[PDB]
């Protein structure tokens, strides 16, 4: 309800440490009244089990969802003293089905900074972390993390090299592991050599080339340094829950690489 | 001080005129007469408070113009008086003398002097007089008078049998209280707020557990308030007796009705709270105002017609039927009120409901034409006494009613009405269909019982009667088919040898039944019958593997042929056979002896004796179905509460009595036991409650949760002392039996690595402060130590043992990358092998493995060690700057995590496989699987647990696959932020059981055979940081838990590695027993 | 047949015994002497003969084809037997008196049982003889335990109080069962009771005094084999039905027929224990069964009962 205030319910929530949670950032200054409204609108449709309607609580400029104390997804405005620069913050325990929830939260999100804010990609992406429970977060500017996450490594701290942490704890929703379990990219299958010989055709997103993943002459598309990671997931967006025999389904992802493979016949 | 109030009882039937009586002299009408203050109780009405709850005197005043019939109308009102107290005085007056010729005064003067004054039974008459008229007379001035004397009289009986005066000095703290109590403006005056005027009269009688009771006492019998003492409304609630009377004198007069449609009308009369309404109809029960029917009917007894309804009876014949008869010189107040409500329950199916009639005097069950019941008053002419008569159908069935009628009129009289215990018993009988009925005493029945014979006409022997026709309760011809005795199989002789033993009952002997040893109780005349009947009803119905079951009871000798205790009873056992009491055994028998205690209770018996002496064994067996059974249910070792004599037992009563076996069961020397040799102090420790600790003060090994129920089980407060249901569900525990000890740590102490040494002590690092400390536990002592060591923090620490040197070192790895080491059998020699490139992450070792932050190995030489700045004999490069060594393991090939990768070594140190188990990520959740691994297990797979994970993943090192995944937030999302599911360490034993450390106080065990969950074992503490397994100085092998509590608190726990097996044994042996139990009771 | 027989308005039969060659002697229960009455089933003729002071408590027929003669013995209350010819019922001839009243009788000998539980056997040519001694005397029970079942069915069984007799050729006690440790079963107040009726095939029926059952014994190991609960096929059946057994008789096709004290007549069959037929409401109490042919060697059942102004009535039942 649009009528409701901005107030923020004083929930005691699982998961209080901060290894226990995932937490991403949105920055900008001001996200003009009607864009929480689609917002809402478009939050109303998560679902982990599409890959149940709690006791959500709506929040104005936000919701609380709740779900179970296994998985949680708080969604909401913040701003913080001595930074005016509003901003979105997500909430979800560290696990599969808060990335899945966090997965299908971020998309949203960015669907509305399409629909809501056509071109104006301010809504600046930020993945707070911490190296121990109990600490104070820092934050990685996605566009340094995608650089880190093309490595594979771990976050490392180079002044002390014995903290490490995990990128996909960092970020649940920049390696693919919330895809359903069918379409996970086996590496040890793709033989996709990426020669010429292999070239069917191409498009925006970069080429379409062939391999034999799992012994069977597949289509491979390959996001060649043209919106690569966020148009993959996009698409695969697509093709979840298209099942039809005239179209092409859609044969595992491959986040590591950035090459979805599709069936081809 | 000298209390001189006394209270005058005026008795009489309605129309006497003794409240115009008492207004002269000057249902209950009370009002103070000062003369000697009297506080005068004028039962105006029928009010049954003289047998409902029955320092006074009684005026008995009966209207003489009406004459000698109601001269014996008072005969019940003076056996009653008798009845509750023969010892006061009693003043009989009759009235209406001026409508009265001197015709019926000298003929009821000659009644009274020829049936009452000088009759027993009567509560001796203290005096008499007449009356004309309350208008006044010479009459009344003289029994003023007499009123006066005699009960200055009456005290002064009082003083030469109980020690009172009229004067008597009661402590005057009690006469604050009545006037306290006299102060009270309530709406609905019911009090609990007494504690707290206690406390605003400063605080009398602070002796709560002594005083407080006699003072209660004291104002219920001076008339100042009532306690209802099994009633919820009862201690707690003291209630304004003017309320009590009106409210429930009233609803009678406001016969079968709706308990619904009464608290619709009370609800607008009084609103009481609907708990309070419910006591309130237990209340109207016990006061005999209205008996339960259904549950939604009451009877009301009185009211009820006393024109007993035309009941025509199936059967006509004289054979067709059996009668018993009853006389009495008069029935006793409410006796017939107090019958119905025991008859109501009959059933001769309990081993379709009945079309039921009320009397008022007598009631008719109905059932079928098979079987049905007709209980009744009747009167016969030229015989003044009173009767009962009693008519059932000549079978089975009808056999089974009649022995449940007779029952509870026994029964009754014996609690109610003694004294009359008169009460001739008669049995009627023909020798032909037609013909009248014939009387005989029952006693002479059993003359002829114990012949045997058949009851023969002494004038005509052709003419016989079979006895059971005439008294099959005599014969036992109501007892179930399961115990009817087989005179083939029970083998006896009654002979000196096998005497176990005897009593007011008789005697016991050892015998044989159907090939098994039994015992046989025999009633060698004691007033056999009734209490052979009195066993039967007890015995039967009370079915619990837990109990001493009867084995079959039989009349022609008067026998209870009843199970043997095979091993005897504890008591001996305590005292001539430790070796047998294992802590198994021990267990077990505190079972079985708290499911006995739960299934009386439940009963409704207080059972009131539990010593080691009442409990017998069958087998000391440890692992037997059943091993300990309570005797003959149905000293100085009392509760300190009932020890004072001056309240009523209950079922925590029995609960403390429970915890003083468990206390002895606990120090199997028995030494409370010893203690009572020393009668004078056994009974008053017992008394005072100070026990001394039973393993300090008796040196008995350790058994924490046990130690602690003791202590919850024995508290002074009665309120505060655990059900027996609740003691039963605590001793029904697998972590009961195998928790042995528990060591808490000093405050703000934190432990991060533990060694204990394999020969009885333990090594404890110490990550509180940010320096190197070391401490020391001695688990012989508990004693504990600490010193500072190093610089920066231990992290690790390892034991060197040279059993061919005689010498064992400490290797402590820290922050700074150096390795201490300090040799266990001098403190004094310290010092530091070749300092690491960074700092020591694990240890193990034979050869010092050290595996540094760094992702490097080295490997020290196994003696080479004892040298100051010794150099390793090889170092390994295996991960690197960002990726540790965090785990070696071997269970002589190695096995260890670094990073998310798995290494494995040979004898040469060389490195066998490197399995990169980041691709485990196709599985479960990628963030999981990318993470440092904290431990791995080496069985016939390899299991890992990762550092946050909550899974455990597990490998198999032949193909280097994955083979399967263990989800520990699962098994705790079975279970109903402290369940973070994360896995801390991971122990594995030979026996299949894998035990699971987590974030939160659990611990899991699982079956490795079957990847199943044994048990969650939990609550244990805040978080758990390390376990071990260790081999005690003992050889007893044990797990070492060592947690975190927050207040920072740590504490090391021990448990018996054979946990698993109890847990599924001990479930085992519940559930036999619950079925066994289930047996028991359905075959009845 | 099932022809309904009535006798007389107050007559009460107290014995019976028929000619096995179609007539029947009956005693008069409902007179205070020893008359004898005597039903003609060819006519349906009834008349009656006074034969004794005492009444007659039980008859039986003696019949010696190599003599051409026959005769009723009667036992009365009195003790004493006085046996009558049926060709001349003038031709009376008299047998020892016994030491108490005659329970029974079965007659080649005539057994006679007492009230004080003796068992007298006369030899059979005895019965024309005034004053006759008994060939032999049993001392089986006492004044406190008639003998009263003489079922032979070629040895006798007898009901003696609780025992049970079995009799050999020589008159020796063959076997004896004390009933009374049956009270483990059923009820005492049956258990402990007078034997009334004893049948006998392959195992003993024991009918005993006011009892709602028949015991079941095996003769061959002296056993309970089991009950029959005749007041339970009664309680199937939707003061006059005690279901109290009067009478038992027994077809060797397991027929086996118990009259009750009421109205009901339960054929039930012996090889399954399983009740066959209730003969609804045929008199208001039943009181004898006999089996017997008639004239035309008919197989007919002599029901012999009460419709209470008493209404003997003797129905020749169709078997
Ligand atoms: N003639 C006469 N009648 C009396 C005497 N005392 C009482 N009664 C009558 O009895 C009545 C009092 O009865 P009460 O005491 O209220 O009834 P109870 O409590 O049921 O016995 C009054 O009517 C009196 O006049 C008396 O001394 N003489
Ligand atoms: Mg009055």
């Amino acid at each position: 309800p649009s009528s409701l205030s901005d107030h923020r319910p004083v929930i005691e929530l699982p998961h209080c440490e901060n290894s226990e949670i995932i937490i991403r950032l949105y920055e900008m200054p001001y996200f003009p009244m009607g864009f929480w409204s689609r917002l809402i609108n478009r939050l109303l449709e998560i679902s982990p089990y599409m890959l149940l309607r709690p006791n959500r609580m709506y929040w104005r400029q936000g919701i609380y969802l709740n779900w179970s104390p296994e998985a949680y997804c708080l969604v909401g405005s913040e701003v913080l003293d001595n930074h005016p620069e509003s901003f979105l913050k997500i909430t979800v325990p560290s696990c599969r089905k808060g990335c899945i929830l966090l997965g299908q939260v971020v998309d949203h999100i960015d669907s509305l900074m399409e629909e809501w804010f056509p071109g104006l990609l301010l809504l600046k992406k930020w993945a707070l972390y911490s190296f121990n429970d109990g600490e104070e977060h820092q934050k990685i500017l996605l566009d340094d993390l995608m650089k880190k996450a093309e490595e594979g490594d771990l976050l490392v701290n180079p002044d002390q090299p014995r903290l490490t942490i995990p990128i996909s704890q960092i970020a649940p929703d920049l390696i693919l592991a919330d895809l359903p379990r069918n379409i996970m990219l086996n590496n040890d299958e793709l033989e996709f050599e990426q020669a010429p010989e292999f070239l069917l055709g191409d498009g925006s997103f970069g080429s379409v080339y062939r391999a034999a993943y799992e012994g069977e002459e597949v289509a491979v598309k390959i996001f060649n340094k043209h919106t690569s990671l966020r148009l993959l997931r996009q698409e695969l967006v697509v093709l979840c829950h298209l099942h039809h025999p005239s179209l092409i389904s859609l044969l595992a992802a491959g986040i590591r690489p950035r090459m979805l493979v599709m069936e081809l016949a």
